[PDB]
């Protein structure tokens, strides 16, 4: 920790509010490792974070962004992350792939890692992984504080989530879908219901806004399409929503699918507006 005694990033936040946006701030910024670079805009002064946030260092934040690779497919690119920036995407993205290098090893960095990415960057793919980790601790240990557990943290995010359009709805749907089944096996019956409920205004909700979410749809599932946003392995929202009405069964009768249709249509109109 020739790092933290020399403290990496409080010298680089005294350079920002020493000279604002320079050249010679960008090339400080541009030889952090990503790491130390996504650590800095999720932990600075408002002062500092405004500056990162700043018009004139978007240019640096565009180049990092369009940089990004995965690890196998290598022609593959992230389109523009919409009312995200690129900035908050790289970050998020640079601190989630951090939390899974400390998965196996040291699984204390890993849930901080991921809180970082998720709580500060709204990384998709850091609430895509908290939620798998969530719905599976209720698959191996299925008592009823593990399902409110998973039940709170949904009803609390839905709303950032859905920042993420129609990827957004769908992962919130089948974390509704799973949830609907955990209270069920419990004969908690009208908690499972109201979680049938919200699952489909939620994949109602993620087919409204499919033709505006090519980009994210591209971006969350890395261009393999929307099979593995389900528990069908389905392309199709009319058609997970046919095989969840299936098992479902009297838990969502016509008026109740109904409301939560009209709802989604409520949402849609007054939030995503254009």
């Amino acid at each position: 920790k020739g790092k933290l005694m020399p403290n990496s990033l409080k010298d680089v936040q005294k350079l920002i509010c020493d000279e604002g946006i320079t050249d010679n701030v960008i090339t400080t910024l541009s030889r952090l490792k990503p790491f130390d670079l996504a650590m800095l805009k999720a932990t600075s002064d408002n002062k500092v974070k405004t500056l990162l946030d700043s018009d004139e260092l978007k240019p640096f934040w565009v180049n990092k962004f369009n940089k990004l690779r995965l690890e196998k497919d290598h022609i593959f690119q992230f389109r523009n992350p919409d009312p995200q920036s690129r900035a908050d995407f790289y970050c998020g993205y640079v601190l989630y792939l951090a939390a899974l290098k400390e998965k196996q090893k040291e699984i204390s960095s890993y849930y901080d890692y991921l809180n970082l990415s998720f709580t500060t960057f709204n990384c998709f793919y850091a609430a895509q992984e908290i939620l798998t980790f969530l719905i599976g601790a209720c698959k191996n240990d299925t008592k009823r504080e593990n399902i409110d557990l998973l039940y709170n943290f949904v009803t609390s995010q839905s709303t950032q989530i859905q920042e993420h359009k129609t990827p957004g709805c769908l992962l919130l749907a089948n974390a509704y879908f799973y949830l609907a089944g955990f209270y069920l096996s419990l004969d908690l019956k009208a908690e499972s219901i109201e979680c049938y409920k919200e699952c489909w205004g939620q994949l109602h909700l993620a087919q409204l806004l499919e033709t505006d979410s090519e980009r994210e749809i591209h971006n969350a599932y890395f261009n393999k399409g929307l099979a593995t946003s389900n528990a069908f392995g389905l392309n199709s929202i009319s058609e997970i929503k046919a095989r969840c009405l299936d098992l479902a069964s009297e838990a969502l009768p016509y008026p109740a699918r109904n409301v939560m249709e009209a709802n989604a249509v409520k949402t849609f109109e007054n939030r995503f507006k254009d």
